[PDB]
């Protein structure tokens, strides 16, 4: 469950947050496959509650009604068509599995669901599954509100309602079977793995029992014996009873300390600076690299809806974001997930964004198609960070240097740092308020390399900055603290 099951080479997955299945299918064929992306995190594919107050917020998809593959992203056939077309071009699909709970206990009963299934939170009836009052933790939860009240009590965190979401009795074989039935349907369809939503709220052992029910990946696309990739969403920072290491027996875990600390370092908060990143990784209290799913921001915290808080960097801080994603894609630590979002009417007051609920670009509730502009950027308000040159090229950079060790580190004791990956790649950063001009050991073979941040290698020539590596591997780099992108990256495949 620790291997992402990507084709040989592919080292990253992209979160196409709220994209429709038909759009992801096309993206697999037109961009993801040729650019070297490993897979796609799709939003929950199961039927959810249609919430109109506020109007169709993104979070309504973490409020399950049934396991029918029927949502604003598409129906069961469109989903299947997506997995098939993506697998055929070597791009995997990872499902965001919302299995800890059903919808909010106070949501009104009826057919206000993405597939019209009837459900009654109050009587705890979800006939489309079916689930009844016997399948929820009402009796088990010991808090006065029935909701989670204190995170210092690991039991309550697992047995009570996360912000009121009806909590499934995951210890019951009936519930484990219903969930495995849903996950096996997706696996047999071609899905390569899952994001286990709210894993902190599930007992490591209940997750284990459910995983024991899962099949091996579809043998038409995957090697025999392939176990689905599993990454547990567990927000574990400082002091609290639950540790993400408690889930290592089930697969990887989201390392929320990663984006949080990379954000404070890049923002230079509390005296932090890039020179400190020399021991980036476990040295920072992070989980072991082979158990980490890393990212700069995720759909939640990019809205201030999660771990990391204010330090989290997003597409809104484009300049620094590209830098952060660049360091992440160049560093060997963990398995990288690139965020891809949509622009929303972010409006702050008294410090909080009152529009952080806004769902994806839509027309009367119907999610808008992703349109590709002539310059390869997206329209319809989709940000498509994965299409940004500096990010897509670092995605390729990661593939090129895969397996190569972290080496040849340099820092000026402040914010000008650089490092290489074996003799396959080299990257340099300048985040100080002054220019950086110096000759560094790159560990790369002599020659002329195209800097993939400022440009591309095309038709045997460079469109941007060019770096010359001498016979001893040394090369001169010059970065103005005013440069559009204050960092340079060169690798074996951008060599002329
Ligand atoms: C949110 C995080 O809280 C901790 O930090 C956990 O440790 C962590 O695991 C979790 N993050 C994961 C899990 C959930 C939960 O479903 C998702 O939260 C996402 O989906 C939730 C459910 O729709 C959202 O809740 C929001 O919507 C719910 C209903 O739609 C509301 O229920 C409330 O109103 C409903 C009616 O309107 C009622 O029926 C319900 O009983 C009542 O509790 C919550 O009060 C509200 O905050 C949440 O705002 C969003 O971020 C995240 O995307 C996912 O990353
Ligand atoms: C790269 O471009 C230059 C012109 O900018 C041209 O002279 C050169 O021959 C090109 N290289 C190749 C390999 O086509
Ligand atoms: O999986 N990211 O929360
Ligand atoms: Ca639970």
């Amino acid at each position: 469950q620790y291997s992402p099951n990507t084709q040989q080479g592919r080292t990253s997955i992209v979160h196409l947050f709220e994209w429709r299945w038909v759009d992801i299918a096309l993206e697999c064929e037109r961009y993801l496959a040729p650019k070297g992306f490993g897979g796609v995190q799709v939003s929950p594919p199961n039927e959810n509650v249609a919430i109109y107050n506020p109007f169709r917020p993104w979070w309504e998809r973490y409020q399950p009604v049934s396991y029918k593959l029927c949502t604003r992203s598409g129906n069961e056939d469109e989903f299947r068509n997506m997995v098939t077309r993506c697998n055929n071009v070597g791009v995997r699909i990872y499902v965001d599995a919302v299995i800890n709970h059903m919808c909010g206990n106070a949501v009104s009963a009826g057919t206000s669901s993405t597939c019209g299934s009837y459900f009654n939170p109050g009587s705890r009836d979800f006939p489309a599954v079916p689930y009844s009052g016997w399948d929820f933790n009402d009796g088990k939860c010991k808090t006065g509100s029935g909701d989670i009240e204190n995170y210092n009590d690991a039991t309550q965190v697992r047995d009570c309602r996360l912000t009121g979401l009806l909590d499934l009795a995951l210890e019951k074989d009936y519930v484990r079977s219903k969930i495995a039935e849903y996950m096996n349907h997706l696996i047999d369809i071609g899905v390569a793995g899952f994001r286990l939503d709210a894993s902190k709220h599930m007992w490591p052992g209940d997750i284990k029992a459910i995983l024991d029910k899962l099949h091996n990946l579809n043998s038409n696309w995957f090697p025999a014996g392939s176990k689905p990739f599993i990454y547990q969403e567990v927000i574990d920072l400082g002091g609290e009873p639950i540790k993400s290491s408690d889930y290592f027996g089930n697969g990887r875990v989201t390392e929320f300390k990663y984006g949080a600390k990379l954000g404070t370092v890049i923002r230079k908060w509390n005296g932090e600076k890039m020179s400190y990143l020399k021991n980036w990784g476990e040295g920072w209290g992070f989980v072991p690299s082979d158990r980490a799913l890393v990212f700069v921001d995720n759909h939640d915290n990019q809205r201030g809806h999660g771990a990391g808080g204010a330090s989290i960097l997003t597409f809104w801080d484009a300049r620094l974001y590209k830098m952060a994603v660049g360091f992440m894609l160049a560093h060997p630590y963990g398995f990288t997930r690139v965020m891809s979002s949509y622009r929303w009417p972010r409006q702050f007051q008294n410090g909080n964004d009152v529009n952080d609920w806004v769902g994806p670009p839509n027309n009367n509730g119907v999610i808008k198609e992703v349109t590709i502009n002539p310059d390869t950027t997206c329209g319809n308000d989709w940000v498509c960070e994965h299409r940004w040159r500096q990010i897509r090229n670092m995605v390729i950079f990661r593939n090129v240097v895969d397996g190569q060790p972290f080496t040849n580190w340099y820092d000026n004791g402040s914010n000008q740092v650089a490092f290489g990956r074996g003799n396959r790649g080299f990257i340099v950063f300048n985040n100080d308020d002054w220019s950086f001009s110096l000759t560094l050991q790159t560990g790369l073979p002599a020659g002329t390399y195209c800097d993939v941040i400022s440009g591309d290698k095309i038709n045997g020539n460079c469109t941007g900055i060019k770096i010359y590596v001498s016979d001893d591997g040394k090369a001169h780099f010059s970065i103005s603290n005013s440069a559009e992108d204050p960092f340079i990256a060169i690798h074996a495949e951008s060599k002329l």
